[PDB]
């Protein structure tokens, strides 16, 4: 149907969970969905559609960086009539009070990208997570009683960032974590009158060395997944 | 104590309601607070401190525009140790589905200002309302059962905006309303590890002529005030 | 007549003196004008119209920051057909050769704001004081024989400026003082084919501790006021 | 060895061919290399190392967009000590004199991204292909006698570009094609004192409908691959 | 003494008149100065030093564009200890009320250049003519009773400007004329604690066809020269 | 024919060599061309047209800075129907591996100017030398067997650059040399479907003191000239 998707309108559920790693997306599909069917694998993106608690749900990769997720999100909202895209994955902690293996719910995401300035007449567009999605993620967290931190995230274009001072600046303004897609996703959802959200488990800290026990990193991941899945049902 | 405030540390409650109109702030103090005492009137700003349901509460004006509210907010968070600043006032609707006299709860605010870019190494800072404050405002709305719209707002530096195309662009991205302070307030709260939020009643629509009945504009205002006050207690 | 002014066309003199402090404006009206009448008090702005040496003159506050004064200036030039707006007030010295209590006449004002870039296709607009007004202010200074310094001013959006290096940069380029309105005012006057100017008394120095004797600060203020008033007559 | 690569120093050849599609990279490895061995598949990136005419050569995917390829390129140049990265893939034609199925050799790439401005003190960095690589690609083209167009390319962050006027502007300045990685790749090669280049086959035209015969699109692809491979040997 | 000047400290008068055309500068030297001596001709710049009414005066070309005059001005203020640089030349009218052959005195100059933003931490620097020089030029005009227009000028980097809408924008803000050096000159004078000014005769109008009689264009030029010369003496 | 050129269509050869120094251009004309005739001297620019090996060739100065060369290049390509403009001159070395008296062939040029951003919708335009011209210059170098370095150049607007850190940044990215015209020239050639190139001899190093023997600086210059001339014939 599109340059980056072979599936046809209807193959995708109206709620799609997206992560960077296509293998992760394949794992998710095989681990949490019932009767997952590969509906799209253009560029080995691993797009699946199965069910969770009787409801239709799709999981697909979105590469890394805003330019990438921007392609998938717009194609999904526009061509496949998707209504909700919840980004699920890992990220790097910034704030000193955030520890590795912590789950973070993005209220919004800042960015060093130029995309939003391009779509917003060079002004400051607040890449804000859909309020419904934020509430669904937080309610899920509360109901499952899984500690989660809610706040600003930051979508960087430079994983290896030359501006090393930026990190401390972000810690001063209390940015919770860093990833590479949210700031691009959120505004595209607004444009299509659709919804977007993001939940991540901190896989590493950028300001100091952390303690990462083998079974603690997985628990954290599974916990984030439960929240994302339950919230999807609520939506 | 400061160049723009004569009050001393302790004169202000830890939760402060701020609007642009100092006369409005005086009205609010005399109408909703018990035993309101004028603690600061430098520049006729009308800063009061009284009580609501037994709890300490302060109401003060903040002029118009980010540069203005930036002065008051930082002085309050820094010198008077205020913890929460809820901006309460009027605004101009953008989105076609938003009508005059509607109450809007800001999740965040975009801006055509350069301030946040100055404090954020020229990148995109997401002026986001403190999540606690957004939730307190929405819960108050729900509990009082007062219809309110939650979403992005826009803080403009140009009330009379030369870029007339911006309005339609904002309607396409579904910005709810336009005011002139939120985008400045939110990031200053983050810096001080404090909290900020904004709730406004739409006094006019920028894309078309609206119907404004005399008693409907006041009800709307009183309703917004109830929500702001109750939320303050919850915080 | 406007959203921020209740007065009608004709209530304002064609020459208006504006300062940030509305109480200051009230003081000015009661101290230097004959038969001052409050023609507008929307937002406690304290707008008066009286006479000086038989001629009509208006004094009104304009809040703090470019976004604020931008609203009043354009409304005045456009709706009330005002011809001259002279900003009168305080400011912070930059240049080492400028001392507290010194009177400064702005030839122009730089800014860290984005407004002029918005109205000027993102190029460098030189916020220049109307040449007639500069000459009227300087002639008044010379005739009254009151020492005044003439040069560049700087209108900041950040009273509390994160970019602490900016101050020394400005001292190197010899910016005389810092305030928060001129850069916005000047270009709006040009747009309306009208005139604008600014004169300030330095109330404090930003690069070092100064000596401020009680009666020296008032004399300085009264002197600045005489110059502003006489120049108004000349215009 | 890295967050996005499991291979160790030595697993990668000093010359690496990179395309967006990981499946394409797998195809390339199985079709043109002898004894290709999968040395890295983190994120299903499909990184292989085999031989071409007795020489070591690696082929791996790089996702879509500058942020993505920026991660891989820097990791490869820095950790795996790679010397040459030749981007090989598809692109969209701009210039009217460029037709679908045409092969284009990038001399350089423009971009609407902010990355290079971030690494270059906000000035204009000319994302230029390593001269050795450009010459190797052009010599290969000449020796194989395969018609190829040499000129500027454009790396966009927005596949779906809101600024629809940009296309005609680029046609006026004769930008040959559009892709999404070159502008990020080239400067990273310079930083590491290494080399980078890009060759693409136009899979579609952005200014008008083109004729794409089944066997013409493959020939074009195979031809581009021959040039890329032979040039690699020359390097 | 410098890369662009062979003269030594002392060869140049403390007041230097500069125009773009080196031949014009040679003409000026031979026509208005007594005993003009060529003190520098690096790059055929035609730098002379002679006398006017017994006082030392130098005339030299400065090429075209800010980058050019920036080199000469800084070298002159820094190495040759020059105190005043008055730019004298031609320009293109913008404002409809400005006619060909009109003399214009710059109060300041706007620009589409990035230089001042580079030297001013990316903020708005008001390229303002030294107030002493503006007054000297205007007094000379008044004393000689030669009609002159005083106001903003604009220094463009693009004589052939792609942004054709800019012209009308400038006419709306009443920019008097367009040249290519003032915006660069003025800030360099400030940096060296020295002085700069600019006076031009409009040789053509950019918004419509004008009437240019043979002897009217010369008179205008001679008149501008008298003003520049007399003002130099006053300084 | 134009404001800066008195010559008529046909007076200029289709290939024009341009340097900053008009005296240098005069020298070149008298030293390397047969029967050189001065076809244009507006502003003492020294524009000549003679022959080299029987072929028509023109040499003319272009002042200093992008704004300057932009005027000449566009007038030449547009009015005089010139096809190739090869900038020939001096420059300042950046990279530590570049020594004084070294000849450098620009593949492209970066810049701190705003021109290209103005003509390119505020995006990154890669000021790239025409590939034909680069190849002609390099072939000439190879055939004459004159060592030349090929790579990025940088066209600065600030000969005296306040941003002293830029130099080291450029050395890290391996910018070969610095001049003041290429970045402006290259894009104008693209616009006119014409060609441009640049070759310079390093007259000084910006990062350290160099050894410059009298006869080594001239040899270097003559060598650069041979390459430029021979390449012109090849084109």
């Amino acid at each position: 149907a599109t340059p980056h998707n072979s599936a046809q309108v209807g193959d995708f559920a109206e709620t799609v969970l997206m992560c960077g790693d296509p293998l992760r997306a394949k794992l998710i599909a095989e681990t949490y969905l019932e009767n997952p069917k590969l509906v799209n694998n253009v560029r080995g993106i691993q797009g699946y559609t199965g069910t969770y608690k009787g409801k239709p749900i799709s999981v697909m990769g979105h590469g890394m960086g805003l330019p990438s997720i921007c392609i998938y999100a717009e194609e999904l909202y526009s061509t496949y009539k998707v209504k909700t895209i919840i980004r699920v994955g890992t990220c790097g902690a910034i704030d000193m009070d955030i520890h590795t293996r912590d789950i973070v719910i993005f209220t919004s995401a800042g960015t060093n990208s130029k995309i939003n300035r391009i779509r917003f007449m060079d002004h400051d567009y607040p890449a804000t997570a859909s309020f419904d999605v934020v509430c669904a993620l937080v309610d899920a967290a509360k109901e499952l009683n899984i500690p989660a931190k809610v706040g600003k995230g930051f979508s960087t274009d430079l994983f290896y960032n030359p501006q090393t001072e930026l990190a401390q600046l972000m810690n001063k303004f209390h940015f919770l974590a860093v990833e590479m897609e949210s700031a691009g996703l959120f505004p595209i959802a607004d444009l299509y009158g659709a919804r977007a959200g993001c939940i991540c488990t901190v896989s590493d800290h950028i300001l100091h060395h952390e303690e990462t026990t083998a079974e603690e990193r997985q628990n954290s991941f599974q916990n984030m997944m439960k929240i994302a899945l339950e919230a999807a049902i609520k939506l």
